[PDB]
């Protein structure tokens, strides 16, 4: 009941209690462990709404005050009405806070509690919400010097009133299957492409086209808007020793924004909610450009260093992969946008660990998600255990919206 | 039930039925997980069900399941259980049962190979003299001039818990560790505690870098005893690397074969506490963690100062970039010198293979992919992608205690 993880590198051994107030199930069982796995009413509302009460209400240090059991009997007489209820500002922002906080897959939480959130949920419209976007773009963005934002539009209510972005991030570059049987752009993102061409949208069909936006607002048909091109900050990729880097003409952009999760904050869930920080530099250099599935550009590299490509011994492709990943740290710091290496991030991620066990108690954390794609053991996270549960408020994987919504 | 596992590179999907045969437990539950972490006497009223259970399995993999052979075999370990309280393995379902172990290893990329395991059946050694030689003679068979043979050699099973076989050590071979009156490391941090045993024990240490480790054996519950391997049976390997003329000079070796000493084999309920098996290296085991670790022999900094990196930022990537190098060196190296050695590509491609043969041929394949996913270039190899299911199945390789902190000394 209380659980020890020892750090194998430093010996330090830490003692988790927090997840004895975990709740959501992780899809493991004593027999099974599926830790590897990518994706494993009134009635309902009212324990749900209270636990967040009473944990918002306990951080302010004011748990059992007069002013905590009348926001209990309040947010209980809302339920018993409305059949639902609606967050006051202060609790909005500590939810948002707290469901990055227990996002046990981001290796960035150091930084939690600097978070900018904007409230969207007076939005009504796809216009609306285009508008919230490139402000929080346009401020999270901040010149190159980015600031974690989050926007959130209004929470679910019948479930046929759904505000939803259609785009897995903000900003993404198109993906096309040509008659070739190859594809141009990033081929994570065909399906969507394909979405976005068929609902008008001229493709220029390059290889770095930045996707248009697909909002939908109250559960209406999706529609498309460009973000000004002016609001998009994009770094060409060069190497500071490799004068023929830059001919491979690649390039990446500086806002990595995720809007396809559901933030789950007192049983209320918010279907769109775009949220945005700052790379890790191997997100891009390992996993966008090298991925077999992705940009798979490692060939080409190891073309152009010479090395020997005849036996995988050679390491050419751990070569190859170094160098690409030297240059996209390399490019942003030179252009001035934020962006931090694996090194730093998960050195910065174990003083947190060792902050949130200090004050918390604890802290979920998804070894396999938080060791970073390439060089894993020379980081210290790897030689870190780490005990994985779910928490709430949360981030949720939600179903892609053309899959359900109905036209 | 039926459990799928995906891979998100290839879309490759793949359905698990064997995970209905595990009985012991994972260390997991519905509300937490505990994949990352490193360490998550019976009565014969235990021991038929196991002794069943496996020869069960044993029966049915031979095609004589229900047989004359299997009921009667399934009569004669029980009537020797309830008699002797124990019983003794055929040679056949010893090696067959050495063989499941490895297949059922979860922790194991190398498992492609299981099949090919030659057994060495030590259950008539008495003394740790004995053992000695079984395993000088393991050694040499495995090692076979640098063209690897993976063996297991198998001392007596656990009677009362008192009278247990063990090696100390745990690997076979393996370079001594001194810490300094400085607070430095010579050698392998990773021994240092066992190097102060071997000492206290008689052991006159080197003090080098790469000292070979004395054998330290306990037969039959009795006090462990030093022995030292003969260096012409130890195969080692100069590290040089194919551009880098200087990088002979850093002084690098290992040795040629691993050789895990310190494990314990359960078959059908039986504890076998002295079972070393050697295979041969996968590159990053040496090159990425012996070497690059922290806590090992730290090499990063002194490579990195060699290759003139640009060492003030972590964001130059020197760490990665001195890593690379280092690996390469490893594989020419044991390559060059003819000595069997595997590169984290080649290995990780066959172990999808081999995976994918199991989940059609047996219904599945336990995987640790925090333990299969190797220790640098992670995701440029095919395992990043797949997902994999882990789950205990006997027979099995299980830790156990450092016999050290359990001991009875005799004196
Ligand atoms: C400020 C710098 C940040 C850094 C360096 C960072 C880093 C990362 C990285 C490397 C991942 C793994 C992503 C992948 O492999 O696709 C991740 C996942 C995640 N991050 Fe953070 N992050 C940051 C900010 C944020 C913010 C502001 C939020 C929410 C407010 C957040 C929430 C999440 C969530 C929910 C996941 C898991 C998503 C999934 O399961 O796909 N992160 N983060
Ligand atoms: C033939 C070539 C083999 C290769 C390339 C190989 C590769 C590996 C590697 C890389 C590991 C992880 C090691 C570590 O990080 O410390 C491992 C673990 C393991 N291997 Fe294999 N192996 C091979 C043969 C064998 C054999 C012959 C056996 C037993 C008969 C075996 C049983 C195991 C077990 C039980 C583990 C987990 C060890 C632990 O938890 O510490 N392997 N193997
Ligand atoms: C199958 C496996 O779970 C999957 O490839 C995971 C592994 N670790 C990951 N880690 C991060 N940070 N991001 C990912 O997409 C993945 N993919
Ligand atoms: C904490 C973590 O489980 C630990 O460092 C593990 C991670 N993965 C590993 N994988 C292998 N092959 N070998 C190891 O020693 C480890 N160590
Ligand atoms: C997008 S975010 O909120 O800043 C979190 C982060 N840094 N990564 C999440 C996903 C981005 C994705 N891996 C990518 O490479 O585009
Ligand atoms: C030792 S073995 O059975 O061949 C399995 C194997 N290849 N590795 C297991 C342990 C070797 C250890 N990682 C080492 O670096 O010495
Ligand atoms: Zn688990």
């Amino acid at each position: 009941r209380f659980l020890k993880v020892k750090n194998w590198e430093t010996d330090v051994v830490l003692t988790d209690t927090l997840h004895l107030k975990s709740t959501l199930e992780t899809g493991c069982t004593e027999h099974i462990c599926m830790g590897s796995i990518m994706l494993p009413t009134k009635d309902q509302l009212f324990p749900l709404a209270k636990e967040f009460l009473d944990q918002y209400y306990s951080s302010i240090k004011r748990f059992g005050s007069k002013a905590h059991m009348d926001r209990l009997e309040e947010v209980n007489k809302e339920i018993e009405s409305t059949s639902t209820y609606q967050l006051k500002d202060t609790e909005l922002i500590y939810g948002a806070k707290h469901a990055w906080r227990n996002a046990s897959r981001c290796v960035g939480r150091i930084q939690w509690s600097k978070l900018q959130v904007f409230d969207a949920r007076d939005c009504t419209t796809a216009h609306g919400m285009f508008n919230y976007i490139c402000n929080h773009v346009k401020y999270a963005t901040n010149k190159g010097n980015l600031r974690s934002a989050i926007t959130i539009f209004p929470q679910r209510t019948d479930g046929k009133h759904d505000f939803r972005v259609w785009n897995s991030q903000l900003i993404r570059y198109a993906g096309y299957k040509q008659p070739d049987g190859s594809t141009l752009g990033d081929p994570a993102n065909v399906q969507f492409t394909e979405i976005c061409i068929q609902q008008g949208w001229k493709a220029p069909r390059g290889r770095f086209d930045v996707l248009p936006l697909l909002l939908q607002a109250n559960g209406n048909d999706p529609e498309l808007f460009q973000i000004p091109p002016e609001l998009v900050l994009e770094v060409p990729i060069r190497h500071p020793k490799f004068d023929w880097f830059k001919d491979l003409g690649l390039k990446w952009y500086g806002l990595p924004a995720v809007s396809n999760m559901l933030l789950e904050i007192g049983g209320l869930e918010f279907s769109a909610c775009p949220f945005s920080g700052w790379y890790m530099g191997t997100e891009i250099g390992v996993r966008d450009y090298c991925d077999n599935s992705r940009y798979n550009i490692l060939e080409e590299v190891a073309k152009k260093m010479d090395l020997d490509m005849r036996k995988t011994s050679s390491l050419w492709k751990d070569q190859a992969l170094v160098e690409i990943n030297i240059a996209v740290l390399y490019s942003f710091q030179s252009d001035k946008v934020t962006i931090v290496d694996h090194h730093s991030a998960t050195e910065s991620f174990i003083k947190h660990m060792e902050n949130e066990y200090r004050c918390r108690g604890g802290c979920p954390a998804d070894w396999v998600w938080i060791v970073p794609p390439m060089s894993g053991s020379i980081t210290p996270v790897f030689h870190q255990e780490m005990l994985n549960y779910r928490l709430t408020p949360s981030f949720e994987y939600q179903p892609d919206p053309w899959n359900t919504h109905v036209w």
